[PDB]
């Protein structure tokens, strides 16, 4: 249980890893996370990604790189987990690859979640997150129960800072270029499987459970 989320900003990856990891019981490793927090202490790897992470540019290859491979080498992704948005250019696939040799961990799947581009705007600027745990809302698609509070903590909801209207844009710049040469990587690896990521949010995951649910030890 080795698996890698890969889609567009506002595809539903996070929305899709907190599914994964509570039926599956994998570790989330997020390299959004990870930056933002880092960020939020403002560390020197943190206000050297801030710089790139504000204006909606893909971090540099090696610090992103090295932040992974440091979190595989934890104790619990002996089991298994689930990166979610890494590796997201085909250097970071490659360094991957390599790192996932060694420690004889290879990826049992990429996941591509797929939605038209025109719909990924709208995702973004009406997402709102908990500020305690992260969960995602939508004020159109999928809304709080009570609004501006979190259904699982009570924690107060926010707007991500990178959720604006022109970070959104060149975000999804930056990454577009990124999908064909990924794909064709993984195509290649013969791990890709493409889901339909414009559905529901429980049928997306029907689809995704349909995938990991296959897996046998
Ligand atoms: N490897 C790397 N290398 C270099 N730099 C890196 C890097 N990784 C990160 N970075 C840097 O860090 C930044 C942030 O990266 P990161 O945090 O990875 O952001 P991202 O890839 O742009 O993705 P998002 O979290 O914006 O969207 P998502 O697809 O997870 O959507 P969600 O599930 O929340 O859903 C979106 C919204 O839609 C709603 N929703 C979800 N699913 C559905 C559905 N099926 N139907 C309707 N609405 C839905 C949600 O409720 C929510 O409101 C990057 O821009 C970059 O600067
Ligand atoms: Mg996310
Ligand atoms: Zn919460």
């Amino acid at each position: 249980m080795n698996i890698v989320l890969m889609g567009l900003p506002g595809a539903g990856k996070g929305t899709q890893a907190e599914r994964i990891v509570e039926k599956y019981g994998i570790p989330h490793i997020s390299t959004g996370d990870m930056f933002r927090a880092a960020m939020k202490e403002e560390t020197p790897l943190g206000l050297e990604a801030k710089s790139y992470i504000d204006k909606g540019e893909l971090v540099p290859d090696e610090v992103t790189i090295g932040i992974v491979r440091e979190r595989l080498s934890k104790s619990d992704c002996e089991r298994g987990f689930l990166l979610d948005g890494f590796p997201r250019t085909v250097a970071q696939a490659e360094a991957l690859e390599e790192i996932l040799e060694e420690m004889g961990r290879p990826i049992d799947y990429v996941i591509n979640i797929q939605v038209d581009k025109e719909e990924l705007m709208e995702r973004l600027t009406g997402r709102r997150i908990c500020s305690v745990c992260g969960t995602t809302y939508h004020l159109v698609f999928n809304p709080p129960k009570t609004p501006g509070i979190c259904d699982k903590d009570g924690g107060e909801l926010y707007q991500r800072a990178d959720d604006n209207e022109e970070t959104v844009t060149k975000r999804l710049e930056v990454n577009m270029k990124q999908t064909a040469p990924l794909l064709a990587f993984y195509d290649s690896k013969e791990v890709l499987v493409n889901v339909n990521g414009q559905q529901d949010i429980q049928d997306v995951f029907a689809d995704v459970k349909v995938i990991l649910g296959g897996l046998k030890q």
